[PDB]
């Protein structure tokens, strides 16, 4: 119906702390990207779109904490939040990431993170190390929202590669840097290949994001 | 009916900071005590126990603010939430409180403080000045909740003194430290004056609360 809305509300301003990189805040993402985060997740669900979730590149867990606090407002117990990232920051220009691998946050401290919530329960799984390795043999079978939010190209590619084809018709793609130029020739070397001409919509100059026909 | 309780759940777990002198938390009251404050709101606004709602001892106004936000999620749009301080920290033993004014914490931060939570509205009125000063002619006209937590021996007293009398039948007395001596003594000094003998009952082995007959 559109349920829970002081709840989301509040969640939003409290993991991006609004309320008290983020220094300590579970999601760098913002309010936009959050808000374009719910639009999607309540969109698929009352339009019966199939499938998981999942993000690709998830830090301190904050989206992903949100996505799973949206199945919560909303009563949806079956679909799963799919948490996947490497848990050690980047790999190893492009960018030299890896320097700043205070990106990298252990499995241990983002589960903690859940359990903040009271949402670290059976709708939540993750998937632990480099996409390269991980991705091609996913245990995941379809997805309704596909949270990009690995910065890199090759990241960005093994993501879209392995996960867009388990994204059910009327699902979302959502890339976090977009206008990230590396993410950015991923998208459109990803797009072009497949010949997928559904529209990107910007979300707020930083992120962009697509849906499925 | 028992609305929104996601919202006030984890308001809760944000106000005493769990998520993230409590340091930076707006309350030092401890989740316990909030869920004292919940259930005797929640029962008032049941009961359909008439008045405002007030603290004499506000802080970072976390509890004020807990109030407000029980009236947000119950669409109660007619009660009243005083914010009632010095909003410079205690008085000049006694138990040497002033040492401390660190809880001493401005009007403006406080009023901030509630813009953080989207909460700074027509429903929220602060009443600053020592009470003393200000509880005499204090323009509350009714309570359903009263809810005590100056340390001090006096500040309990004026609080007493002056705000129980408008205090509704079937309304709350919250007693938030019953078992620091100062504030006991005032609590039964007072009791024993108006013969008053409704029960104490404990809430977490500080705080203590009765409810007018
Ligand atoms: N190839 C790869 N394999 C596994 N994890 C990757 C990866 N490339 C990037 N990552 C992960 O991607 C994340 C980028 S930061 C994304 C975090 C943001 N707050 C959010 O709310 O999503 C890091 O956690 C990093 O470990
Ligand atoms: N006589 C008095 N007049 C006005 N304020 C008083 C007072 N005696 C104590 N105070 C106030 O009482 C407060 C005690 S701390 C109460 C804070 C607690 N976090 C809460 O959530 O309620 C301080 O803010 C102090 O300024
Ligand atoms: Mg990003
Ligand atoms: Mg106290």
């Amino acid at each position: 119906p559109s349920q829970n809305a002081l709840y989301l509300d509040l969640l939003k301003k409290v993991l991006t702390n609004t309320i008290y990189w983020p220094t300590v805040a579970h999601t760098m993402i913002g309010l936009e990207r959050l808000d374009n985060l719910q639009h999607c997740v309540e969109a698929v669900l009352a339009d019966g779109v199939p499938g998981d979730f999942a993000e690709t590149g998830v830090w301190r867990g904050g989206a992903c904490i949100f996505m799973r606090a949206v199945l919560q407002a909303f009563g949806d117990t079956g679909r799963t939040v799919w948490v996947v990232d490497s848990f050690q920051g980047m790999p190893e220009a492009m960018a030299l990431h890896e320097y700043n691998d205070v990106l990298g946050v252990s499995l241990e401290t983002v589960r903690q993170n859940f359990a903040r919530y009271g949402l670290l329960d059976e709708q939540v799984r993750f998937l632990p190390g480099w996409f390269r390795d991980t991705l091609p043999t996913a245990p995941i079978q379809e997805l309704a929202v596909l949270r990009l939010d690995g910065d890199l190209y090759e990241s960005t590619m093994d993501s879209l590669r392995n996960l867009y084809p388990k994204l059910s018709p009327g699902g979302f793609v959502i890339i976090d840097d977009y206008f990230l130029p590396s993410c950015q020739d991923a998208v459109k070397g990803f797009r072009a290949e497949l010949g997928i001409t559904e529209p990107i919509h910007d979300i707020d100059g930083t992120g962009a994001y697509w849906r499925r026909s």
